[PDB]
């Protein structure tokens, strides 16, 4: 039923493909990417540095234009530009923006033209509608053509922004994101000429850098829109990455009443996407968690009972992931 | 005249040794290890991971008891218990508590009855006074027996700090800094019993720990005591660390004049304490600042113009073990 | 099978995995004074390489003891080992797996406690040594305690045993590319033991010593001699490689030596010798079982009596499982 | 002598600090199309291995100049080579930096920049190759274009060249442990060329490739054929070490190839090759600006005619220092 094609094996394609593989409501009929062969796909595939080898399925078949996922059979398209791939001729409802290149509301409308019925973009875009599944997937419309599952870190802290918004509301919130290196750093000092410190040797550097990730959190919960702000620092992990938030509140609050509130939503409206924790975690203890959010309570602190510090976890690229096949079902059935 | 001798010779010992030694108002007397061998002393200063050969002196000479730095004899002392060292025999003054286990006002007071005129701690204490040098420094007075330097973090914070507070107020604030891993994390899984999350795999993890550093910022500007809390986060790098600070103004400003409020501040009476710089600066680049702290326009932003986001940077080994030598000669001094 | 870990650190809490898993072992007691059997709960569950446990132990009783599903494993916190009562919960074989006592008469203090039987998780100086797979089967039942030798000659051995007993080495120099461990710094520091082991270990290339090259000797007594080595620390978590350089008796072709290993593989030496013609990396073996892994592609050749060959081991997982391979090899008389 | 750099990159920049400190050197132009003119001076000024520089270099007009201290250095973004004016602002000598063009004829694009002579920032398939020290000497004025080889040959050479000059070697295996470079990957990511090199670098020990061994021969005609090997790149931003195993003709033991290399490093090989009994680690060789430094206290030998040697090499600083000592002994004819 659900046929989907992916467009970029990157660190997001693929993974997102594990996902859709081990699941029976999702299916994998396409991967396109210029730069991967057919049988460098599944090398790429089989093994991964941070989540580790696969378990089920695996191996190439046709001399070039088809691979065998057990036995569900994927085709493989090695094509520069998006329109030019005949995302139909494998039928393929669903295309996976993966590329991180064609990010705009009308770049990913050349998956249409392929033949494609709907496209669900990776990273956020400037104009395609953005949606975290478990806060505003609902406001989503079958006249849709084509939509964005925003960031990694939108997914974190949209989730974790409601709950406190919902009960005790938000005035003015920072936000700090100390995330793992990605794909668009350089492991030496090298030119990143559209963000000087991201050419900076990513593995040996604390790196300050820009997410967008809080304004966001009201382009899909336009109550808290203009509400937030924030910034980023990259540092030598591979993956895994944490929200540090600073909020006050106009409904004053102590810190186990908010601790309790969010386990309450984490079992809640909120199971599998926001979750909780009181244990002494650390990065690596987030490795192949599949939530949007964890919530880490005995890291953050508390000022005021009207200003807090929250700290929530999130593994940017397994829970993403998991995140946008989640979205393509709720589209499905809407 | 200042003579030294220094109390554990790890890496603030060993870095604030190498001030002193390049410095012509201060002198190195001696230096208590009771793990280090005379000839591995030589070896652990000469070669440096983070900061580099040294460039000047350096050699042993005795069997087992002094060391020749050029020309000046430095005495060296094997010795577990600090009333056992014979700071005067050796003419030691100041001694640098640079152990980290004798933390307390009246811990380090045990230097004393070694025939040590005044001790000073590396490490913040819960009771020995707490000076942060260029915000009170001046709060010193010379009947003061036993004294301590406060905490990196603190150095940090406090003098950027303070220009915030005494030109626009801070009503409120939280801080997090992503810190560099030290002496007191494990390579690999391993017990820490005082932090769980300590024991934890330093170098390919994202650590969350405590450190007091703001409530101190008042307990050395009690103008500022009780406003201010924060976390930290210990993450893959050798050294250097930032501050993130969130911070309400009861003085609307704009980002811009802070920036200019900043700037002037560095090129006044916080020069060479407080830094400003507006470049795309990253870790690396703050490794042998001897500056307290530098201000690092470009990466924080503002959400209001009362509620905003200031990052700064210190080198947590290197600044600090500058100011502790920057200490000690305002007490000759004063 | 009874077993009962001495020092529940790297190797121990993994030996611990693989006895709480398997079903012809259980895990009877652990003993670590620097851990409090809550904080043995944490460190258990929580990993950093080899993740978070699928399974369920908790702890039922103030400081004495854990379940595993429902069943026992009482929690000792005593500084030296002749004072582990190992009888008095019952633990007939003990893994010392702390580090500290190598010695065989140091480790003797568990037959003290009431143990049967004591398996080294580390090289000794004066305990016998065995390297499952290659000669396990020199245990005999008189002996009291023993040694499982180091990951390092866990990996060569079985490589070397094959590449003697089928080409012959003349002499051989190795070396290992290895992962961090718990005797390395996080900064410079004080390790009078080993100079550049003090040093910052995640930021280094730190030359370091083994020996597990002359060490294979004492378990293969063909080659005493023959071999010797080196060691490369590395800013890795796990797993680590053997760089071996041999000189050949009989001269062959490297897809013949490939061949020949693949053949050892696929057959008495399966799941202790392992073959890839893949790309793997250092990642692809974390959790990988074997005591060693056989990277055909990596290694070269220069002339057919000259050959480097390069092979693989996961120095946490590997050898913990080669360690309750032999308890249970030992079990069987 | 006027030099000029294409590609600013890891040892373009870095050969930049280096003829910009020199005095019989100067550097008169930079090519880089995918770095603007400030851009080079941010990427320049600021270096995450070898520190801030401590001199100046500044823009002056809005896309064609810097000034280091007041001289010109005029700044190209030009694609390919043959479109680079050497000649329009006089530089005669060019380092080829950029990775892409190793070919002779490619690098030769220079020549009809108005450009006298090229160095290749690389080995090369088609190009005379020097290590300085070792055959620097055979460079002809002749030869339009030419090669200083890689890191790893210029550490090699002086190595091999005293170890054979003086015992001979018959057969030589190598390995290298080395630093990430700018070829390698943040994350798991596409390298269709070196599948094991796209794997994320930073977590990873990666079986990678040298020319190096058998490069030794190309310029010491004496041992072609007698070295091959493999590398190791692992977790460090620089600084790399060579792993030798040799068979000797001439019998020796391990301390009289310690006095004998020391001899070299004292003599004709000063600055080229150096000797340590230290416990050094890769930290303590950034900005060593030698070929290679050799670790006594580190290597082994089995037997006298059989050894391990190791050495080390700043991959980034000793290479460009090379690259200009070179440059600058084909000035002098
Ligand atoms: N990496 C993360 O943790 C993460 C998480 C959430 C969202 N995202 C977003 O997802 C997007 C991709 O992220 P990533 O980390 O997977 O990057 P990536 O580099 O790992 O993936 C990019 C992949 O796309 C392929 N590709 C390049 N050009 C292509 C084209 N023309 N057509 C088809 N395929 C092409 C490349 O081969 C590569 O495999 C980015 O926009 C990023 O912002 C990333
Ligand atoms: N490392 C930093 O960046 C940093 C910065 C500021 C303040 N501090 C504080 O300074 C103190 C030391 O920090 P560090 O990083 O140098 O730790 P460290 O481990 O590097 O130094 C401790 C040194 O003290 C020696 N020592 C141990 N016991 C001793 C004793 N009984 N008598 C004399 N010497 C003994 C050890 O050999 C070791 O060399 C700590 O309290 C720490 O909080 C550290
Ligand atoms: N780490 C590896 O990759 C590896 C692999 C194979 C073998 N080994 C060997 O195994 C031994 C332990 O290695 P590790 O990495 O687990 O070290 P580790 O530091 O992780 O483990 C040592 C543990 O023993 C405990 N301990 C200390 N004294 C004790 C006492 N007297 N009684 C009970 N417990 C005590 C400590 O609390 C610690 O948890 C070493 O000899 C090592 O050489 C290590
Ligand atoms: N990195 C090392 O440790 C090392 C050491 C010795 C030799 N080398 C060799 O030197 C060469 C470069 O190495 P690197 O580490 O500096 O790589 P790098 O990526 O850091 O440098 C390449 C630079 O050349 C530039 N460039 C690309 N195309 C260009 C063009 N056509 N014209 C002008 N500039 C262009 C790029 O912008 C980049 O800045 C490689 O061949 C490498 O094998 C590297
Ligand atoms: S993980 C989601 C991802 N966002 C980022 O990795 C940017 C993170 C930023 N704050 C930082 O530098 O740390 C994504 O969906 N991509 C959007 C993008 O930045 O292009
Ligand atoms: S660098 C100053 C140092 N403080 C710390 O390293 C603790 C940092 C903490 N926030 C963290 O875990 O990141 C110091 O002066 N020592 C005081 C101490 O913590 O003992
Ligand atoms: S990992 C097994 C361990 N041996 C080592 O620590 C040596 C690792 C070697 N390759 C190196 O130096 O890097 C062990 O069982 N313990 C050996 C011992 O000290 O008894
Ligand atoms: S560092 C010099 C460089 N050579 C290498 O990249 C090889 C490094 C080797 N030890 C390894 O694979 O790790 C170079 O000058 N370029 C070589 C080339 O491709 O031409």
């Amino acid at each position: 039923k659900i046929r989907i094609g992916i467009n970029g094996f990157g660190r997001i394609g693929r993974l997102v493909a594990r996902v859709v593989l081990q699941r029976d409501d999702v299916e994998l009929v396409a991967v396109n990417d210029p730069f991967i062969t057919t049988e460098y796909m599944t090398y790429m595939f089989k093994y991964d540095s941070v989540h580790g080898q696969w378990k089920h399925n695996e191996l190439k078949i046709k001399d070039e234009k088809t691979l065998l996922f057990g036995e569900k059979p994927v085709t493989v398209f090695g094509i520069r530009n998006p329109e030019d791939i005949p995302w139909a001729e494998a039928g393929a409802d669903y295309v996976v923006e993966s590329t991180g290149v064609f990010t705009d509301k009308d770049k990913a409308a050349a998956h249409l033209k392929g033949g494609a019925k709907k496209v669900v973009i990776s990273a956020p875009s400037k104009d395609a509608p953005m949606f975290v599944v478990g806060v505003n997937e609902h406001e989503y419309k079958s006249d849709l053509d084509i939509v964005s599952n925003a960031s990694c870190t939108t997914n974190c802290l949209a989730p974790l922004a409601k709950v406190i918004n919902d009960r005790f509301g938000i005035v003015e919130g920072l936000m700090t994101t100390v995330h793992s290196i990605t794909a668009t750093q350089k492991t030496v000092d090298g030119p990143s000429m559209k963000d000087w410190r991201g050419g900076r040797a990513a593995s040996f550097n604390i790196i300050p850098s820009s997410t967008g990730a809080a304004k966001a959190v009201g382009k899909v919960l336009p109550a808290l829109n203009g509400k937030l702000t924030g910034m980023s620092f990259r540092v030598p992990t591979v993956d895994v990455s944490v929200v540090d938030l600073t909020v006050r509140l106009e409904k004053a609050a102590t810190y186990d009443e908010i601790k309790k509130a969010i386990k309450e939503e984490s079992e809640g409206k909120l199971k599998g996407i926001l979750g909780y924790t009181e244990d002494d975690v650390v990065s690596t203890d987030f490795v192949g968690d599949n939530r949007s959010s964890i919530f880490d309570a005995k890291a953050g602190i508390a000022l005021s009972d009207k200003f807090v510090k929250l700290v929530s976890w999130y593994d940017n690229e397994w829970g993403y992931s998991s995140r946008v096949v989640d979205l393509i079902v709720h589209m499905s059935k809407a």
